[PDB]
């Protein structure tokens, strides 16, 4: 029936069965590494009030209330059974009784749990405007949440979004991508970057009518997921600055050349978009994950720190070119040093092991590899 397994530090009581997804309450060892940086995140960001929108097992709020400062933790399912075992789960870590109700639990102790059986739409419409932080986790697109959540947190909170929407944001599922995320994919050696970039638009997008803007604080790609944390701004000139952060992408596909175009619409044929052309990242806070990361017991530190590390020395410029692709048409190390050496930014980048950022433009990069 149940295997009780350790996550960071969390101890919790998972179905056993033949894979994850055959389990009665959904559970993925491969995402610790996910629920790590949203724990270094929040240490940061010391969001007061948050949610788990699709909680499961409970294990992501468990570790928020366990990890994070984290004061008041919501845990919500639309599951029965996934309601039944984050009740367990919470009075596993937690100690004192869960005063429970129909289809709703609360513990009052030094944090505050909120354990729900109910649909997140439905959850989060009801708490307008109350969330601090909101973390949306569902099995590939979040566009069925997206817009109550923008709704839910704080016009200053932040809002946490993963997509394990592989096949249509890496451009596989054109059409399925412009339904879900109104946009045009470019696959490719550059999908990951693009893909994200897609994502973090399509949050801005969803968020101007509301008079929002948005920071990202750190937006990545990792095991086949896409992930974008980002702070809301108030105010309709902080919308309007935000759309116009989107662009385009142009993209030939026989040299590996890429172009960009800011702009709420494009002006020539062929354009992939739109996308975030803004930063992916608030350096200063990276830089802080980085140090934050070393000094806690996260579930998959070392490669949470390889990840986090990565990021942080990588150069904050829309797209890279990647070698071994361009190669088709040396070492990494050697062609960043070479660029370097010419006075040009250059970095390896977490979206491909064979991939540099730089601000050298396509034809020199061209040249110093060949040299
Ligand atoms: N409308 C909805 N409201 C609340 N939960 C929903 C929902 N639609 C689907 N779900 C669900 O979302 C799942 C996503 S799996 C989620 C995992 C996770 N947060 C972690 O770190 O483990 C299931 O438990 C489930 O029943």
């Amino acid at each position: 029936e149940l295997i009780e397994v350790q996550e960071g530090k969390a101890k919790i009581l998972i179905p056993k069965a033949e894979s994850i997804y055959d389990s009665p309450v959904f559970y993925n060892p491969r995402m610790a590494l996910n629920r790590d940086i949203v724990v270094v995140l929040l240490n940061i960001l010391n969001p007061k009030i948050v949610l788990d929108a699709l909680s499961a097992t409970g294990i992501r709020g468990i570790r928020f209330a366990l990890e994070t400062p984290a004061e008041e933790v919501w845990l919500n399912d639309i599951s029965e059974d996934a309601y039944e075992l984050m009740k367990r789960n919470v009075m596993l870590n937690f100690d004192g009784e869960l005063r429970e109700s129909k289809g709703r639990a609360i513990l009052k102790g030094e944090k505050t749990i909120v354990i729900n059986h109910d649909d997140a739409n439905r959850l989060m419409a009801e708490r307008h405007r109350y969330f601090h932080f909101i973390d949306l986790d569902p099995f590939g697109s979040p566009m069925e949440f997206l817009d109550t959540a923008l709704r839910s947190a704080k016009r200053r909170g932040i809002l946490g979004v993963t997509a394990t929407d592989g096949a249509p944001l890496c451009g596989a599922h054109p059409r399925a991508c412009l339904r879900k995320y109104l946009a045009v994919p470019l696959r490719g050696e550059l999908c990951h970057e693009v893909g994200t970039r897609i994502l973090v638009g399509v949050i801005a997008r969803y968020a101007a009518k509301y008079d929002l803007g948005i920071d990202v604080i750190l937006a990545y790609y990792k095991d086949h997921y896409f992930r974008a944390f980002v702070k809301l701004k108030d105010g309709a000139r902080k919308g309007d600055e935000t759309l116009e952060k989107l662009g385009y992408i142009y993209f030939d596909d026989k040299t590996g050349k890429f172009e960009l175009e800011q702009g709420f619409l494009p002006t020539r044929p062929n354009a992939y978009g739109p996308v975030w052309l803004g930063p992916l990242k608030d350096e200063k806070i990276v830089s802080k994950m980085v140090k934050e990361a070393e000094s806690l017991s996260l579930a998959r530190k070392k490669q949470a720190l390889k990840l986090l590390k990565m990021i942080d020395q990588e150069l904050d410029i829309p797209l890279f070119y990647d070698t071994h692709a361009i190669g088709r048409r040396k070492k990494v190390e050697e062609i960043i040093s070479a660029l370097r050496e010419q006075g040009y930014e250059a970095t390896r980048t977490h979206f491909s092991p064979t991939g540099i950022k730089t601000s050298a433009p396509y034809e020199v990069f061209i040249e110093t590899i060949k040299r």
